[PDB]
């Protein structure tokens, strides 16, 4: 059924939205994934507040497909980051293959991952990929992987603009052990961890180029 | 190959976080799906810098798997809305099932796709499934759907802060024939198209509400 409403909206004259998009650019372009986070505290305020940003992404048929699993306790950090080291360790001596090592090393990255402990809280990104209404049917939902992408893309933003740091993790192949570690429902996979925080006083990052423009951008006649 | 740097951070007294985390809440949730678009011309530098937002996404190995193909000329824009409307008739009529168009009923789409023409920028977002070395050599493009989709979620971001409306839009079956129409690449996918502008005058939006915090968070 569901009826329609007018949609009003907020403008701004042109000028300004150069500004504000000039200004926006300037602060996302700040964004890098980082991959050593203080142990320090972070306010619990903040967290929520991004999450319901992620949460204000559209959705396949409105279907909202994502369930954001925050981690702070100390001793299931661990346990997920137990998880993560035995799997990873697995991906790197075979399951990725050399190609995909060799396209890694630039980055210096291995299966050790401090972050999962010293992180104050971590973000588990589970997608539904069918749900379930009060009625007990399936529901189908709809482009679930790309709709919960994007709520994550909504989320780096937040956290980008909130002044917390983190890194796109997908740990392959931890999926079902951190679902069942977790207790969550069979419907739900896990799509990305985030750990979440202050980057640490020796934090580095790679020197890494973003595309120029004309590089991503087409215009077409 | 290499070079790691110290990462300069710029840090936020935590009264400001809370004010700021907010702000940007409130700001992202008067984001709508908007299908009824304006003709008003809007201007590039601004098309431009969100784009240059949805390019700063992350990316798996740092591959930025991501081309946005522009298009305001009206004879293009017109020729999309034709492949658009032919094939979304048909997923309609025959193809994409009873259920999912049943689904769709409370949002009152159908296959005629006015802000094809009316709207005065339309975005495509392509991903790149492989891409290639300078050296002209394949190189692979790891969870390249999710990376798309996140610089996508940046872009939906960056319209909204900028004062524009655009809709998500997954036009099934039209991949194929806009890559070509568009002059894509073969190892290029459409992933969303987005029609961007203002809204109409008289436009509307479903009705819905959004889950709330704890119908989508859950602290262990
Ligand atoms: C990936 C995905 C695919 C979508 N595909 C379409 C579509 O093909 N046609 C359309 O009108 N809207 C599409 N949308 C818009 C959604 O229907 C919209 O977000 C949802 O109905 C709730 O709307 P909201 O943006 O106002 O919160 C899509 C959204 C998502 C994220
Ligand atoms: C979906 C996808 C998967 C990723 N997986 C990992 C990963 O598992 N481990 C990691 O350290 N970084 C991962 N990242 C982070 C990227 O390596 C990083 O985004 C890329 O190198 C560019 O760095 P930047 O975010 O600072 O721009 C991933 C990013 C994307 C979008
Ligand atoms: N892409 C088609 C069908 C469609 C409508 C909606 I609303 C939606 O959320 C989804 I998934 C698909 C169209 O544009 O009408
Ligand atoms: N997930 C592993 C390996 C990995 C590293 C990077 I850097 C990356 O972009 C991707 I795709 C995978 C890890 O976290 O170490």
């Amino acid at each position: 059924s569901v009826e329609h409403i007018p949609f009003s909206h907020t403008r701004y004259p042109e000028q300004e939205m150069r500004m504000r998009s000039q200004e926006f650019y300037e602060l996302l372009n700040k964004r890098r994934s980082v991959r050593f986070i203080s142990s320090e505290h972070v306010p619990m305020e903040v967290i929520e507040n991004v999450i319901k940003a992620a949460g204000t992404a559209p959705s396949g048929a409105h279907t909202e497909p994502w369930t954001f699993v925050v981690v702070k306790d100390p001793d299931m950090k661990h346990k997920i980051r137990e998880i993560i080291e035995e799997e990873e360790e697995i991906n790197y001596m075979k399951r990725m293959g050399k190609r995909w090592v060799t396209d890694l090393k630039k980055l210096r990255t291995n299966w050790i991952k401090e972050y999962l402990d010293t992180a104050p809280v971590l973000i588990l990104i589970f997608k539904q990929v069918h749900g379930f209404a009060a009625n007990g049917k399936k529901k189908v939902h709809y482009y679930n992987e790309i709709s919960v992408s994007i709520a994550c893309g909504l989320l780096l933003a937040a956290l980008q603009n909130a002044g917390l740091v983190t890194v796109t993790t997908t740990p392959l192949n931890c999926g079902p052990r951190l679902r069942v570690l977790l207790g969550r429902p069979s419907h739900e996979k896990l799509l990305v961890l985030l750990p979440v925080g202050y980057p640490s006083r020796d934090a580095t990052v790679p020197d890494l180029k973003r595309k120029a423009l004309d590089q991503i951008m087409v215009t077409v006649h």
